[PDB]
């Protein structure tokens, strides 16, 4: 509806404004350093380099303007960098299809020319990265698993190093058995004059639940090798005849390593994963209610607010469902749990909110030429959205007005030492887990109502366009990175993307239809074609995401690592 | 029809049994033993055991069914072994069935619980055949394919040389490159008084044809290894960041590289499989046509032997043509055009001959109930077509006629020399390219139509037990095996037959659904089960065929292998 729809512009706009006035006020303040320059701060830099003490209102501009991929990634990693290739490909997308804007011919070829030059652009980008790597503890190491059990009279440390050692007797350094949950738990509670007694107490049960710990056969252990092109291999290869016995992949990072997962065995991992499945299933399945409640309720006060409040309040719970869920089918590492998240988010961005929306909306409005005439209509509904995620959203972004609140009565009223006034601020990193699924979903919606609604193209310039803006340069002065996949995160987002364009042209093919085009059949060669450039594409650069290539591993080293020190980088606990 | 049916019988049944009386009677003439017992003469061996001179007529009834498996494996291979095991496997499933003989979910239980168990078996038989094996030119190769052209100043020689050494620096012996088609064949015609002045002339065109072929840049070659489990984990490892430089494989057995196809690039591979692939769908629509044929004949002379002689004289065109067509997509070796041929072969076996025939038929003859009662009664014609295979073509197996025609005919008016004669009766291997595809047939049909038309299970029981034992008599006495693949082929076996029954599965969804069979939905869940089953015997199983694992390559030396025999044996025309 058009007043509802000028209403939902007007308010986000001026929210927008007023974020941004106090963005440019606040960031101005020496005592909210914390707060919007935090990398810069845990990097050691001034807030900014302007000296002056005078900041230009729009220097912050200029600064994310005037810095190169480059600086991205010398400054905040590869991922990173990444993050802006995909807003920056979809804004150029977008930006040519605009022009012209048959057109359907015209999308395509501009998605496939940029995602084929993107793919590129990354490969390049990663091997780069790479090629220049310092020396870090998963370069030498594997992660081995569905270890069977031990004969009588040896334990289970002995025979995976007995195991390995055959296979590789020069080429073998460590293995770590993957042992310890109350462990975990009591020695938290020891590491949290009543209050003394309580952690004396809890210091207590920590040694009990260790020597539990100490009691308890294993499956999986880490194995460390004395070179890259070692591990590299080894990771590579099948280690028994057998398929389920030792199977071997790369080591996570230290810091991405879920180790309570590694004892699952590969038949409880396929349980798991079935019923895990199943699971997510069955909830895309009940999401449908929601969905049906958001489209029912598209009086101002609630069209131009509620649908679009609801529909953030149900899908905002999901990244937690649906990180738990992955954890829980046995994934030994953090960035994989957060691309099976994004998976997982994507099948709702698809199944509830891009179709589920549009149809339940197109059901609340011959029958063939009516459907054709009311599906774009719900693009008005997707406009509002869009533009209060890059009005609201991006402005609560870049002001950090909740962030700014809770620390400062932190640091007034709970905080007591340094040390917790410092945790109070620390900012997070860029939570991919979330705001990749969510310009997920801005693409699925733009791609498919491109030429059915045309005007949301502009919005979806905008989303990107500013979204480049506004994040490079939260990238920039905000956030800290968890972790470096390098890049890994591409190619999910490129069979994504590709994806979105697929069902764009499955949807087109079906619209020209309904409005019964004599050549929507033209259109069958896109999508053939959209499935083999996928293929051709995965071909041509996929594997190379997978592994480090033996030329990359095979580079020569600053000095020798400290194979020690590797092993260490693997023990939580101690 | 009934009585056509009862004649094709007879006349089946009588051929069988005369050829069963040639077989008796000239198979204890001394002078057919190159035709009857060729095995055991290339390999040394008496003709037969009894030593008395006086062959009892079913003595190698008795012989061939004492013989175990163990017996098969040691005379004949690994891959004549497996051969049995998918010829008993199903002969289990097929006898189990009859006894109960809802029944879907008997012979589909039973189909689970053999494939399971064959596979199972096959895995280790596999194991141990590799276990036990000896020194072979591929344990140490790999195949290296799309090399880049080198830089001006460097040839590809070196260009190789240099690539691999950086890698590999210490495992590192050769680089064969892969250089030469007009020498091939100006040599051949060199080697085979004007006769002499021919010869002289034809060796002069090879030398010429030499000289071409050393002015030949190329982009692949043959890479070797001083040892097993170094090129084991090579042919498993990415060795660029670029996924279409410098690809990697395992080489082929010597005796199966297909060399002419090495040097196709990647993306002319690419564009070759889609225009055969697409040539192939096309030839699948064509064949149509002769289809349309034999089901349109099924006048006694004609309905008992036209429909059936027609049928296969279309099919036996397939073989030849499906074997090129892979080659020509760029397949490096030998056993996996053949497997390639073998997939392509079951389409048509698919979409030509069980949905091709029994569509057809049913088309010839309350529209559901008709097609309901009209679709068993193609089962007749299948009948008399399994029949024709087990009792003539059997029969010719067995007895050999048509080899002994022709070499008797060679060694009187053709042969001059010793060698001559020689050649004439050499037996050939056992054209696991035709003789697969053809059991495969079998089994798509009696799985379809086995509690359709129930009868067709008893005929699918004698086929594949009577084959057991006339070709258990051929795999001792009579083939000669040309390449060892070492059950590589089980998993296409395996595949197939699960989807001969999942197909089955489909089908009986569908026919129950035409009776109108209040549950036949209990039957999703079984097409279901097909497919998890698929899946869990893949993850448990497959990989094991594809590499020989790190515990194999790892066994112990009998004796430091010679890489320098290893390296000639890969070169040919030297
Ligand atoms: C009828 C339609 C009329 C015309 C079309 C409509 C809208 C056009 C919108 C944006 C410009 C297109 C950029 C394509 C880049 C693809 C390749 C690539 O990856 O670019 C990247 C990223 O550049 C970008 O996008 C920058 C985006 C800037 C933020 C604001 C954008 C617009 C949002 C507000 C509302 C819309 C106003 C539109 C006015 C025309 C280059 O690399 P970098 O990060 O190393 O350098 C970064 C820049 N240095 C070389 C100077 C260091
Ligand atoms: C209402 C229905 C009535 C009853 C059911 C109907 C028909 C039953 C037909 C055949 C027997 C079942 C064999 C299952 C084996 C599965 C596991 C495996 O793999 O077995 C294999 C292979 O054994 C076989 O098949 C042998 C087949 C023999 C040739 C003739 C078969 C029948 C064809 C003529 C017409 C039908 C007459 C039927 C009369 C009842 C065992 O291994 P091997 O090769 O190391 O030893 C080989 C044998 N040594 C242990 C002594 C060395
Ligand atoms: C009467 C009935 C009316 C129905 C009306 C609604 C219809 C629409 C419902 C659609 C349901 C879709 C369920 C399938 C997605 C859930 C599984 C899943 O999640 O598993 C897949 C892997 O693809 C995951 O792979 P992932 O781990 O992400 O890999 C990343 C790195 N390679
Ligand atoms: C108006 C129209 C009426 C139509 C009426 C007829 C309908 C039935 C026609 C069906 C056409 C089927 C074509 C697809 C098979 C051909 C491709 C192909 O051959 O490629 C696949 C790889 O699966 C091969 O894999 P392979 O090399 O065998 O691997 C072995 C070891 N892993
Ligand atoms: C769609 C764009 C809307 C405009 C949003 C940006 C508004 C920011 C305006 C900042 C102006 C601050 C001027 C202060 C000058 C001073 O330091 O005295
Ligand atoms: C529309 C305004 C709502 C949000 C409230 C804005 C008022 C400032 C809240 C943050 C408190 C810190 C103020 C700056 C302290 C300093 O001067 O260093
Ligand atoms: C219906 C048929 C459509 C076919 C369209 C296929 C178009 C090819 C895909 C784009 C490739 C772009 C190549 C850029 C090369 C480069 O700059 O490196
Ligand atoms: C169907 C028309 C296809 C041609 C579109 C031309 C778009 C303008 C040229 C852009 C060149 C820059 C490429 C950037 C690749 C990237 O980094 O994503
Ligand atoms: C909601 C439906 C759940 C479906 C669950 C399907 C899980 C299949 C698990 C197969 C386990 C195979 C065990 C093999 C053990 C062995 O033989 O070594
Ligand atoms: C209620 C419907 C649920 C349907 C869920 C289907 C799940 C299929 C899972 C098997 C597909 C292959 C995934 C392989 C993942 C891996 O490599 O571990
Ligand atoms: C929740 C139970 C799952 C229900 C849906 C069935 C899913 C079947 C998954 C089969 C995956 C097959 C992938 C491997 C391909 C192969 O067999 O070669
Ligand atoms: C004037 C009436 C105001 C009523 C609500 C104000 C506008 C709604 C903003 C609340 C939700 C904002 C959430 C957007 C950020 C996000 O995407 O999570
Ligand atoms: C009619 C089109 C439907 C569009 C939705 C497609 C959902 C599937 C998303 C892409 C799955 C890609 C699978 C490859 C493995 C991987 O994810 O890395
Ligand atoms: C509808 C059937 C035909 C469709 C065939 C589509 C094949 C296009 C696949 C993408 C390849 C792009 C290669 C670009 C390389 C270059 O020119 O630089
Ligand atoms: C379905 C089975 C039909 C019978 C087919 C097998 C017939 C073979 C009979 C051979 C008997 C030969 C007796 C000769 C005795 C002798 O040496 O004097
Ligand atoms: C129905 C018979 C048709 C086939 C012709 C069978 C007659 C024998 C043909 C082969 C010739 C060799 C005969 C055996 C020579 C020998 O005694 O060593
Ligand atoms: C509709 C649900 C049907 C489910 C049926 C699944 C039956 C399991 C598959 C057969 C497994 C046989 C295990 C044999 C174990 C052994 O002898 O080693
Ligand atoms: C649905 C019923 C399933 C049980 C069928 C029982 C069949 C009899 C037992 C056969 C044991 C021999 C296994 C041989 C496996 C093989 O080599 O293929
Ligand atoms: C009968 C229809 C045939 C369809 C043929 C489709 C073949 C697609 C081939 C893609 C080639 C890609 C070339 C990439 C070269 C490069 O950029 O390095
Ligand atoms: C006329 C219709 C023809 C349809 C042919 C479809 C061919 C699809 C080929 C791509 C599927 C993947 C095959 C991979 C084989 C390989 O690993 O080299
Ligand atoms: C003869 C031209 C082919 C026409 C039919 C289209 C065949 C498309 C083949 C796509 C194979 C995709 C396999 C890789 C899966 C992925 O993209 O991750
Ligand atoms: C008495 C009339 C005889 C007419 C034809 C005789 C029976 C037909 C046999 C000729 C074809 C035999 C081919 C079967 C072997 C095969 O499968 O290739
Ligand atoms: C409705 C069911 C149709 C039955 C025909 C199925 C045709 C496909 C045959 C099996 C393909 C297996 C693909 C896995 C790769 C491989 O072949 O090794
Ligand atoms: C219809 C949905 C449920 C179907 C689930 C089917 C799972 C069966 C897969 C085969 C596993 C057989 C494992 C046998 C291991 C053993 O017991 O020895």
């Amino acid at each position: 509806e058009f007043g509802s729809f000028l209403v939902s512009l007007g308010t986000s706009f001026v929210i927008f404004v007023i974020l941004m006035l106090l963005f440019t006020w606040l960031s101005r303040k020496s005592g909210n350093a914390p707060i919007y320059y935090p990398n810069r701060i845990l990097k050691g830099l001034e807030p900014w380099e302007g000296t002056s003490l005078t900041r230009n209102p729009f220097a912050w501009m200029r600064e994310a303007l005037t810095s190169s991929e480059q600086d991205v990634v010398n400054l905040s990693g590869v991922d990173t960098a990444v993050h802006f290739v995909f807003l920056s490909t979809v804004l150029g997308i977008f930006a040519c299809s605009s022009l012209l804007l048959g057109a359907v011919y015209w999308i395509s070829l501009v998605t496939y020319f940029f995602l084929w030059k993107a793919y590129k652009h990354v490969s390049s980008l990663r091997a780069q990265a790479l090629m220049s790597a310092d020396v870090k503890p998963e370069q030498f190491a594997i992660l081995v698993r569905d270890m069977p059990a031990p004969p009588d009279g040896q334990t289970q440390k002995e025979f995976i190093d007995s195991y390995f050692r055959e296979i590789y007797p020069e080429t073998f350094y460590r293995s770590l058995v993957a042992t310890x949950x109350x462990x975990x738990x009591x020695x938290x509670x020891x590491x949290x004059x009543x209050x003394x007694x309580x952690x004396x107490x809890x210091x207590x049960x920590x040694x009990x639940x260790x020597x539990x710990x100490x009691x308890x056969q294993q499956t999986a252990a880490v194995v460390f090798f004395t070179t890259r092109v070692a591990a590299a291999s080894a990771a590579q290869s099948l280690h028994c005849q057998m398929v389920d016995k030792w199977t071997v992949t790369e080591a996570p990072e230290p810091r991405q390593l879920l180790w309570q997962n590694l004892n699952i065995k590969l038949f409880s991992r396929i349980i798991r994963q079935y019923f895990i499945y199943f699971f997510v299933a069955v909830t895309i399945l009940f999401y449908m209610i929601p969905i049906a409640f958001v489209s029912a309720i598209t009086r101002t006060v609630l069209e131009s607010f509620l649908p679009q409040i609801a529909l953030i309040v149900f899908l905002a719970m999901l990244p937690k469902l649906l990180l738990f869920l992955s954890k829980a089918e046995g994934i030994p590492s953090q960035s994989h749990a957060i691309r099976a998240a994004s998976g997982k988010y994507f099948y709702f961005s698809v199944f509830n909110v891009f179709i589920g929306v549009t149809l339940a909306g197109t059901l609340f409005n011959m029958i063939i030429n009516l459907l054709a005439t009311s599906l774009p209509k719900s693009a008005t509904f997707f406009l509002t959205y869009v533009a209060l995620k890059f009005f609201i959203g991006y402005g609560l972004e870049l002001s950090r007005i909740i962030p700014l609140i809770i620390f400062h009565l932190k640091k007034k009223y709970l905080c007591k030492t340094e040390a917790e006034v410092k945790e109070a601020w620390y900012p997070g990193d860029l939570s991919y887990a979330t705001r990749v699924p969510g310009d997920m979903l801005i693409l699925t919606i733009t791609f498919c109502y491109s030429v059915i609604a045309p005007l949301i193209l502009i919005f979806g310039i905008t989303y990107f366009g500013l979204g480049w803006l506004v994040l490079r340069n939260q990238a920039l002065k905000v956030y800290v990175p968890s972790y470096e996949s390098y890049g890994r995160m591409w190619p999910h987002i490129h069979q994504r993307i590709l994806a979105a364009l697929f069902l764009f042209q499955v949807v087109m093919f079906g619209y020209l239809g309904a409005k019964t085009f004599f050549y929507t059949a033209l259109v069958i060669p896109l999508i053939i074609t959209s499935l083999i450039f996928g293929y051709v594409c995965r071909q041509k650069f996929y594997g190379g995401f997978e592994h480090t290539a033996l030329e990359v591993a095979c580079r020569e080293l600053k000095q020798s690592p400290d194979l020690e020190e590797i092993f260490r980088a693997y023990i939580p606990h101690s």
